[PDB]
């Protein structure tokens, strides 16, 4: 399951991935004694306010899915500090950033009652993510925190490798659309993290099933699952239909076997923040995403396809 | 507390800082034998009357709290003298001075009934000088007089010290006003006693809030209090409030917190005679004063500020 500690505690996530808005002027509460149940004071910022944060570089897209947090003890006093509620801001690239909602509206979590204790929050719905920021809004006495953070790698889960989007592997040649808003366009603004802008059709206010972006993964692969994002009024879609050809001639959708008709994804809630949608594991050298709803602005979409290598051989 | 013999039975006032208007021809009561508790005469003028005065400086500015005297008993006749009522009048600088006052008029202070009791009396109201002088007003046989004086410095307190603009430490640049009465003034004329004139602004008749005195400390310090001085109808404030700034750029009131106002600080009743207004000590580099209320003759006003160094290190 997908509820490791993703290194705070342990020392994975190393010194220099740790980092804050700011830092108590004597150097004696650094954003790297944030670990939890560390031994030597906690962090604490430059200044008490609900402006502030800690912030976690993951290094690349990660499962969160829980939050631990302690406040903390001065070595020096032996006074308690605490944080009583924080809200969580993530990022895929350090500079686009989602405040973490629940329903409409931010997503205060409840922490810390005492500087000892540690508190658990699980995220009611699990993020793909790279950098996680930790932004007090309420303290008792002043701001000093430890932290755990919890989730899995998407590889974690059987036949899910990123096939190339992301990476390069998969060259710009390979990727394609239906139509784009400007001509001349680079095939690399489509790939999920990397790209910094993503595809737009020619009126990104287009109609439901006209548009795709299909990926040529060059040799069929066993397909399992898409990464969806938006694109940098926000771009993002909200909801696409999977199909998907083994030949380059034929072609199928993914089908919803309880309505028996192609399946409706769901799509981004955000332009930044991805989300994974896998399904049951198709052979494909050929897959297009097609957008049926889309956010205000439009189509905008940065994508990366989920799988492993095919075998043509089934036994008998 | 201050209540301090200042040196008359100790010797610790030296001979040559005490004097009189006149001393007895004979040279047998001379102002050196005044000290409380004498063995040989004490001081008595030239001639008996309410104009004559024994005079002691105390070098520097002194809290004054109490006084004490006896009457003497001649060595060579044996007849006792003794003062049964004085009058106190005090100086910062030996040319100005002020009668001290009990409401509207003179406070005639009840002194001796015999020759050698020891008689004290407490200042309802303590006071900053330097010159005191004890001018008899009613005797038994003839004016005799022994003394001591009681109190103590303002730096006994702590963090009390003044700052610079008596000493000249603080320069005449760190020194500026809202306005003044003279163009090409000279900020020296604002120092607490060793000014001659004081700041005027443009109209000493002026508007309340509308005129300050800043004094720039070139550095960070924790400030406790001010002194405040008239100047040389006669220009004195009466009421003013503080403001202060560690920055340069925001500032704030010293609050009244039974108000929740700025609070209104009582200023001078005399043009010579200083008055010391301590407060929670504040960091603070720039300090300023603003007259509220003042005399008939309009504002006048000599300045020291009082405290100490500041550490921008709080512990945590």
């Amino acid at each position: 399951q997908c509820n490791v500690p993703l290194g705070m505690e342990s020392g994975r996530i190393a010194n220099e991935q740790i980092s804050a808005s700011s830092t108590y002027s004597d150097g004696r509460w650094t954003p790297q004694q944030s670990r939890l149940h560390g031994d030597d004071n906690g962090w604490t910022p430059n200044l008490d306010s609900n402006k502030e944060y800690l912030q976690v570089d993951l290094r690349f897209l990660t499962m969160l899915t829980a939050i631990a947090t302690q406040g903390a003890i001065s070595r020096e006093t032996q006074n308690g500090y605490y944080v009583k509620s924080y809200k969580l801001e993530v990022s895929t690239n350090g500079e686009d950033w989602m405040v973490y909602r629940h329903g409409k509206n931010h997503k205060v979590f409840q922490a810390n009652n005492d500087a000892t204790e540690v508190v658990l929050n699980k995220l009611h719905a699990p993020l793909l993510t790279r950098f996680v920021r930790i932004r007090p809004q309420t303290w008792h006495s002043g701001i000093a925190l430890r932290l755990e953070l919890f989730g899995c790698r998407v590889t974690d889960a059987p036949c899910s490798n990123m096939l190339g989007m992301l990476s390069g592997l998969i060259a710009d040649s390979q990727i394609s659309a239906s139509s784009t808003q400007e001509y001349l366009w680079s095939p690399s603004a489509a790939r999920l993290v990397s790209s910094r802008s993503g595809w737009f059709p020619r009126i990104p206010q287009a109609q439901p099933g006209e548009e795709w972006l299909q990926v040529d993964l060059g040799t069929p692969k066993t397909v399992k699952g898409v990464i969806i994002q938006g694109a940098r009024a926000r771009a993002f879609v909200r909801k696409f239909k999977v199909s998907y050809s083994l030949n380059g001639k034929d072609w199928e959708y993914i089908q919803d076997p309880r309505t028996q008709q192609p399946k409706l994804f769901e799509g981004n809630m955000h332009y930044d923040t991805p989300d994974i949608r896998r399904f049951d594991p198709i052979p494909a050298q050929y897959v297009r995403v097609y957008p049926e709803r889309w956010s205000p602005a439009g189509i905008g979409m940065r994508l990366e396809v989920l799988g492993c290598d095919w075998t043509s051989i089934i036994r008998r």
